[PDB]
Order: structure tokens, then C-alpha cells, then sequence
């Protein structure tokens, strides 16, 4: 990979970097030793810095976190940072940068673990009693319940059926509902858990859609499977292999699949099913230390956390350790927790003492065809028109705004965050900032040519001639298809010199001899 971003131990700290990914891709939350959380953006620049109270039970390691588990909701607006020692829970608004300190309701109870549900509606942070809070998202009301386990509870995870699953140190999982606040299922372990990952167990025969199967990493080396779907009542027992070490977690995956991160560096995947439950499908050495495993369901790539290095494997290519995408490290860290966006853009690594290291993915497809050319992107800063056929550069084309469009026409290249066209000329200056145009809605399927950009934009095919003078105004110089006056019903327009084609919901094919406004020939697409 290629290195985007990284932080030294300064906004974090000497310590371990324990992180989670925004869904929408563009947060990213790391914090370390020290008392702050650095949430990042989609280049890694520092988009929010919280800063917490002093902790009423301080951590002594310095090679450690400040968050104790921080996760962020599948729905990108909301991060509950909850730090280490404390009794707040810190809702960090993506919207409004403001922090949301929810006190503990239990009179001064220190919180132990949280989890998000999957609506996003719904929040559970549990203390280290056992108690379990209750914050809404949509509403903003503390509801505290008091009682739900005996002990520290260390990790949390919610389902799509808005029940509260558990995993506390008193060996139990408690399935109390999100809604009527009863207990609906009790499972009793047999041992300490530290995870735990709600995911579906698919079957040959008929099991739920909705999380319902639920999975805990006992001792940090036996896995439970207990169905609640539609058949069995008992965790069904898996049996694994001791030379592969301890799993220090898992973490449901796939089709059923479980990815089982051996501390030793080794790495299993059991798939999770009626007929064998117990089988490892995958079996190989990849590393010798795994103080972290993670996947992406997006591109199907798991992280290792070495002891130097991290390990990428492609789960689209059978779990393989990609070298183009593993990366290797300094030798004086150590690698705690690796992550992956949730959707997918940046490899994160959190090192042991504060080594922020992120690390460019497989590059996006920003790319456009006009012709063999090819407006393929190479980095977030600047895509790369690079004919296929020749391999040799053709233009490096800067993107001072976002790239999240390119419009590959023979003289510009429409840029931008999908509202701006960052209008790069492909002539005599590559990537040249020709126009900047914050268009009125959405830049939907724009289409350069010779002279003009077929900004469909809002349903209307905003035509204007890119190079515009000085003096002149494009904005004058849209030349809306569906004009102002006629319906706009257009959703792709193929912009050609000899014909603006426009492809019409009713089926109006209009090809415009002359660029800007006038047809000689009209199809109608019935």
C-alpha cells in the first residue's frame, strides 16, 4: 500500500491506539495514552479534538488508551468515545462538534464496555457492576437500569431484533430487549469473556435474516455458537486446535464464517452451520504475533496486528497475505489494533506506543473512458489520465477538491465533491483549475466534450462551454436542456460535439446539431 496518513505520539500519546471507523468512511477516531481522540477525515486531517475532564480512576500504564471501547453506529452521527476509568459517556455529534456528556445514572458508577445497534436508534453502555444504561439516539433521554450482570462486563454488541446482548465476567450472556426492557434469553458461559460479535449463522435449511446468532471468545480460546434463529437452544460446542495458539478475538464474518484471529499470528475461519460446525476451513501460518484481527465486509480484506508488521489477507483471494497491501512497519512498535473503514478506503494501524499508521487501500475507481484514454484516479490528491494501450503518463491531473466525479472530456476533466466541478483542462495545463463550479444540486451525470459540460445537474442538463473567457460567466452560459419553462425529465445526457444526446425518462433522446440548445433530430425512446 501507500502510506496517506499517520500520527506520531502527539495527539496520542505513548500508548496503544485503539480506534473505529465512521460508516460513512470519513471519521476516523483514534485515541491514545493521553486524555484526547483525534477524529480524522478521508485524507487523515485532524477534523475534531475532544478533550476530557481528568479521569476519576487515571490508567498507570502509560502504553495504553484513554478510550477503554469506542465504537462508532452504523449510521455515521454519532461516536460514543468512552474513555478509560471515568463515569461519562461522550456522544461525539459528526454534525455540530458538540460533546454530549452523559453521566452515569447510577450515582457515580464506572462504565465498563459499550455497544451501538444496528438501527442506530438505540444505545447500551454497560459499568463495571454490571449495570447497563439506556440512551436513545433520536430522542435524548437517559433511561437507567439497574441490574443486568455481577460484574465487569467487557464487551457489548447489539442486533438487528434491538436486543442487548452482553458479555460480562460473570460467565453469562444476558438477551434483554432494547424496547419492553425484559430479559427475553439468559446464556450462561462457562468462562470470562472479552468479545462479542452478533451475526448471522446461515444453514442449509431455514434460519433468520435478522442477528439472532451469537458468538463469544471464552478463555480467549473456545468459541460458543448458540442459535436463537430457529433451531437448538445450546451454545454448540467448537473444539479448536492448541497449537494454533489462543484467538484472542473473533469476530463474525462472511457467510457464517468466524475470523478467528489467533494471538500466535495464525489465522482460522470456521464456517457456522447444522451439518459441521467444527471444521476449519482455512488453516495457515501468516504471522507469529496477532494482537489484532479486524475485517472489512467490502472487500473482503483481514488485518493482522504483528509485532512489526501488518499482514493484508484477501478474503476475495482465499485469505492470502497480499504484500501490495501488507505492510511492514518500523522495528520499535508494536502493532495493538488494526482496522479497516467500514466500507473501506484506509488500512488503520494503531501501534503500542502511539504510531498512528493509516495506509491507502487498493485505489478507487474515479475513473471515465472517453476513447482508448482513461481518467483513472491514482491518489486522492491527483487522478492520472493514462492511456491503457501506451502506459506511459499522459496527465497527472490535481484534484484541489474531493474526488468523487471526473468528467472526461477532451479538453477538461469536471471535479469534485459532486455539487463542485473543479473543471481540469487536459491541454496545455494538466489539472488546471479552469472552473470551480458549486453547482445548484448534485453533479449527476455530467458529460465533458470538446467545448462544454453536460452538467445534468438537479434533472437539467446545464450545457455551458467550459472555457470561458474573461469577462464571462458560465452560470449565464448554462444553457439548460430541459430549459427553464420545459419539464426536466433527463437522467443521462451523452454530450457529443456533433449531437447532445439526452436520455429522457419519457424517452426524449434529443440530439442537438448545435451544441447548445437547437435540435435537428429528436429520438423518441418509447
Amino acid at each position: 500500500m501507500k502510506k496517506l496518513f499517520g500520527v506520531g505520539p502527539d495527539l496520542l500519546g505513548d500508548g496503544k491506539v485503539l480506534f473505529e471507523w465512521s460508516p460513512k468512511g470519513n471519521f476516523l477516531a483514534a485515541a491514545g495514552s493521553k486524555r484526547k481522540v483525534n477524529i480524522f477525515d478521508r485524507n487523515g486531517r485532524l477534523y475534531d479534538e475532544v478533550h476530557f475532564p481528568p479521569a476519576e480512576y487515571p490508567n498507570p500504564d502509560g502504553r495504553a488508551c484513554a478510550a477503554a471501547q469506542m465504537q462508532w453506529d452504523p449510521a455515521g452521527e454519532q461516536l460514543a468515545i468512552l474513555p478509560a476509568g471515568n463515569t461519562h459517556v461522550f456522544i461525539w455529534l459528526a454534525g455540530n462538534k458538540e460533546v454530549q456528556k452523559i453521566e452515569s445514572e447510577f450515582k457515580t458508577q464506572e462504565f465498563s464496555c459499550m455497544a451501538w445497534s444496528r438501527n442506530g436508534m438505540y444505545l447500551g453502555v454497560a459499568t463495571v457492576k454490571g449495570n447497563v444504561m439506556m440512551y436513545n439516539a433520536r430522542e435524548r433521554k437517559k433511561t437507567p437500569l439497574v441490574g443486568k450482570h455481577t460484574k465487569k462486563i467487557v464487551a457489548a454488541a447489539w442486533n438487528k431484533d434491538n436486543i442487548m446482548a452482553l458479555a460480562g465476567q460473570d460467565k453469562t450472556v444476558t438477551l434483554t430487549d432494547g424496547v419492553t426492557g425484559d430479559t427475553i434469553k439468559t446464556f450462561h458461559l462457562k468462562d470470562v469473556p472479552m468479545d462479542l460479535c452478533v451475526s448471522d449463522k446461515k444453514e442449509d435449511g431455514y434460519s433468520r435474516r435478522e442477528e439472532n446468532t451469537y458468538s463469544l471468545n471464552i478463555n480467549r480460546k473456545t468459541l460458543y455458537i448458540m442459535q436463537c434463529t430457529a433451531e437448538g437452544d445450546r451454545p454448540l460446542e467448537l473444539a479448536f486446535l492448541d497449537t494454533y495458539g489462543p484467538i484472542m478475538k473473533h469476530s463474525w464474518f462472511g457467510d457464517g464464517y468466524i475470523l478467528l484471529g489467533y494471538k500466535n499470528g495464525y489465522v482460522a475461519v470456521v464456517s457456522s452451520h447444522s451439518r459441521e460446525i467444527s471444521e476449519e476451513v482455512h488453516s495457515g501460518k501468516y504471522l507469529d504475533t496477532l494482537t489484532d484481527v479486524t475485517y472489512c465486509a467490502s472487500l473482503g480484506r483481514v488485518a493482522m496486528a504483528g509485532a512489526n508488521c501488518v499482514r493484508v489477507l484477501d478474503a476475495n483471494a482465499d485469505y492470502n497475505e497480499i504484500k501490495g497491501d501488507a505492510v511492514d512497519l518500523d522495528a520499535n512498535q508494536a502493532i495493538e489494533k488494526v482496522g479497516w473503514t467500514k466500507d473501506g478506503q484506509v488500512l488503520t494501524v494503531g501501534t503500542h506506543n502511539g504510531y498512528m499508521h493509516s495506509f491507502l487501500a487498493s485505489l478507487p475507481m474515479v475513473y471515465d473512458f472517453h476513447g482508448t484514454r482513461v481518467l483513472y484516479l491514482t491518489s486522492l490528491l491527483e487522478m492520472t489520465l493514462l492511456d491503457v494501450s501506451r502506459r506511459q503518463t499522459v496527465a497527472r491531473i490535481e484534484l484541489e477538491n474531493e474526488p468523487a466525479f471526473c468528467g472526461l472530456g477532451p479538453s477538461h476533466a469536471a471535479v469534485g465533491m459532486n455539487n463542485q466541478a473543479a473543471f481540469y483542462s487536459l491541454g496545455e495545463k494538466v489539472g488546471k483549475v479552469v472552473q470551480r463550479r458549486e453547482y445548484l444540486g448534485t453533479i449527476t451525470a455530467i458529460k465533458l466534450n470538446e467545448t462544454q459540460a453536460a452538467v445534468l445537474t438537479g434533472g437539467h442538463v446545464v450545457v455551458h462551454p467550459i472555457s470561458v473567457e474573461a469577462g464571462h460567466a458560465p452560470d449565464e452560459l448554462d444553457v439548460v436542456i430541459p430549459g427553464p419553462g420545459q419539464p426536466a425529465n433527463i437522467t443521462c445526457v451523452a454530450l457529443t460535439p456533433t449531437f447532445v444526446i439526452t436520455g429522457s425518462r419519457t424517452g426524449t433522446l434529443s440530439y442537438y446539431l448545435s451544441p447548445d440548445v437547437t435540435p435537428v433530430n429528436e429520438f423518441r425512446h418509447d
